[PDB]
Formats: structure tokens, sequence, C-alpha cells
């Protein structure tokens, strides 16, 4: 019984040319620079299915598509190298933050 | 670089004899009954290492120990059956909620 939920229930970012911050369920991870994205709130049974991430020494860009045809991004800049997650169910987003988003540790089901 | 963080950054619950709610990074999952736990905010590099969960048709009790000797619980009641997670790193907490906490879908590293 019940309506499904996730502990990853909403995402925002702060971005300029790179990722200043990620804001996960209203919890700030990073610095104050860049401009604040609007918050993406996930629906019951909705999860991240695609995700493109540009990264270098820092997280430079973040975009994703959900299983419900919804989109978030791109936010950030054109630097670093691009990696893509496809046919996935993203479960967790961890990482390391300072004044910027230094790394991301994504946990997902690889379908 | 950077200080580690998790997308599972704080836990509270609402509990009576069972689990009315779990509150994950300030996002409410469940109903309004029972009494509100105080919020456990996780520190950088802190994660759930032990966890005892009583469950039946509903989540009945929740307790956990973190890798930093910190504790949360027990909260709830004495019904259902007990399961324990030991030598783990909890990564995600999902589930299904209504007026109560119907299920929990825990994602962890089994060490």
């Amino acid at each position: 019984g019940g309506s499904p939920f996730s502990g990853l229930s909403s995402i925002a970012v702060r971005s300029g040319s790179a990722l200043d911050a990620i804001i996960i369920d209203g919890v700030h991870h990073g610095g104050s620079g860049g401009n604040l994205s609007p918050t993406f709130t996930f629906g019951s049974g909705e999860y991240i299915s695609n995700m493109t991430i540009r990264s270098g020494d820092y997280i430079d860009n973040i975009s994703f598509e959900t299983n419900m045809g919804r989109r978030f991004g791109p936010y950030g800049g054109s630097g670093g190298s691009a990696n893509t997650l496809s046919n996935v169910k993203v479960i967790q987003i961890n990482g390391s933050a300072g004044d910027y988003l230094d790394s991301l540790d994504i946990y997902y089901e690889q379908y």
C-alpha cells in the first residue's frame, strides 16, 4: 500500500559558468555565487532516467530527463568533459562541496 | 576537494505505536498523527552504519546507529517483526506513505 516516494524528492542548483551549488530537498550544498535554479519537485514514482553531467575539477553542467518526460537543465557552462547516464533510475546524489560543487557521487540502477 | 555530503542529510519521524511519518531533509512522508521526533542532521562523512526496523503491514519502529557513535531511536512501538542492518553504509531511504509509513526501501552498501 501507499504512494511511492524517494529520499531524493526535489532538486535545485546555483550556477554560473560552473556549479556553485546543488540544493537537495531544500538542503544547500555549495556556495552563494551564480543564479538560483527553480526547484524541481519529483512526483510519486518519478525518477531521473537520463542525466548529462559536464565535469572537470568541478561539476560544470547538470541536466536530466525523468521517466515522465520532464526535464531539468542544462544549468551551468560549457567546460569540462561530458558524461551521460542512460536507461537508469537515479537513487542517490552525493558529493563534495565548498564554495562550488567539487564532485558528484551518483547512485543509480543501470537498466 | 570539498567536504563530503549526502542527499540523505537529515531524518525525523512522526510516531505513535507505529510510524506515522518519516521526514527526509524536511520533506514530509506520511500523516499527521503521532508525536514529532527531533531532526537528526548528518555530518560530512557521517552515514547510517547500523539500523533496526520493526515492520508488518506498516513500518512499526525505526532505530539506527551512525559510524560516528551517534544514535537515533527507537521511535514507534513493539509490533511487527524486527530486521537489522549491520556493517552497512545507508545511501538512500525510499518507500510508500499514506496516513502512515507503509513501507521503506533502504539502499545501502553491505560491507
